């Protein structure tokens, strides 16, 4: 796309959407603008993918398309535009708060896409849970859609449901670790090193989890 | 490369192997032929990728620069050669006989490697351990890793564990079944679509799986 990214906030999360619209040509780094609170991020993301990056949230809105939100949730009211573009899509990431919420602090009509990634995202395997509002357009989703799924799948789902989506994603990390090291463990005390039983366990895992995926629904 | 690539056995895991070596571009299909002891097969390999098929196992032998050998266990002794290409590279999967045991069955200083890939391999995402005999290359064995990397990751492992590597990849599959089973019914109770659910668990799993393979060893 031609669009312009802008986001606030580049962390860890900001960092693996950038690497995944990047290591799937979505967007030039030339097409993207960050800021963050933090002037360590901000120099990362300058020295790993030559991005424009600013000290002012208002030069990150002002010309952004597309405009990721990737902040502390109790940051939300305070960096919330007279700047934006009439027609920008406001990306708000970790959510734990609604589109009633977002749509408010804007006050006017504006665009707003809810989305709940997760962390794999920072491998490229992530689960984006994704909630427009009615001002989004079918082409505006699009956009999104192709954006997180850069880095990882995607679904559509209700703002109720979004809770559920945090639960999913909050479960898994412990229940695979107990997997992994059960499996890698076993072959450990059967002889293999342990790096080595890492990387059988952790891909044996990955490779039934695709195969539940993409066959038998 | 521009090695001649030959199936004997082109069943799901023979068409998985193909599929991938097409899907990364190491080699075209011109390239490429086949043998099977059943016809569907044949006719499924063609139909898909527009491969070079033969009832003679003779003649995929006859030209192939890399021969992988996919028939039942039972069957090996009887299959193995007087028309293989002096530097052919034998390549035999679903291990459960020995690089001593295939040594044998072609009598001559053979290049033979041992490999035991993994179910998933047929969504790209399989686990694949090699073994090398002492005729192989470095060359011979970085080829035979290319053609494995294009469906799954690999390892090179001793002969004495390829036990190990056959109790990891059988017990996965419960293990994986299990806690997405779990993470989805508790998502299709807190009302989640059941389709939604298993998307949701599943690449929850495969992205932590990817975080442990790629992050902490």
């Amino acid at each position: 796309m031609d669009k312009q990214i802008g986001f606030i906030g580049c962390g860890n999360m900001g960092m693996a959407m950038i690497g995944g619209m990047i290591n799937k040509n979505i967007v030039s780094s030339n097409q993207i603008i960050c800021s963050d609170l933090n002037t360590a991020n901000l120099k990362n993301a300058s020295e790993k993918y030559g991005l424009t990056t600013t000290t002012d949230n208002n030069e990150v809105a002002k010309n952004a398309d597309i405009l990721i939100l990737s902040i502390k949730p109790d940051l939300y009211a305070s960096i919330i535009k007279e700047i934006i573009k009439n027609d920008a899509i406001i990306v708000t990431i970790a959510a734990g708060k609604s589109i009633e919420s977002t749509e408010n602090a804007f006050n006017k009509k504006v665009k707003v896409v809810r989305v709940m990634p997760n962390t794999p995202a920072l491998v490229g395997e992530g689960m984006s849970a994704l909630c427009p509002n009615e001002m989004v357009t079918e082409k505006d989703l699009e956009d999104v859609l192709n954006i997180f799924n850069s880095f990882g799948q995607t679904e559509i789902v209700s703002e109720k449901l979004m809770d559920v989506v945090t639960s999913v994603s909050g479960s898994s990390p412990a229940y695979v670790y107990m997997i992994i090291e059960a499996m890698a463990d076993a072959a450990v005390l059967d002889g293999m090193p342990r790096n080595q039983a890492y990387k059988f366990a952790a891909q044996a895992v990955l490779g039934s989890a695709k195969m539940v995926l993409e066959t038998g629904i």
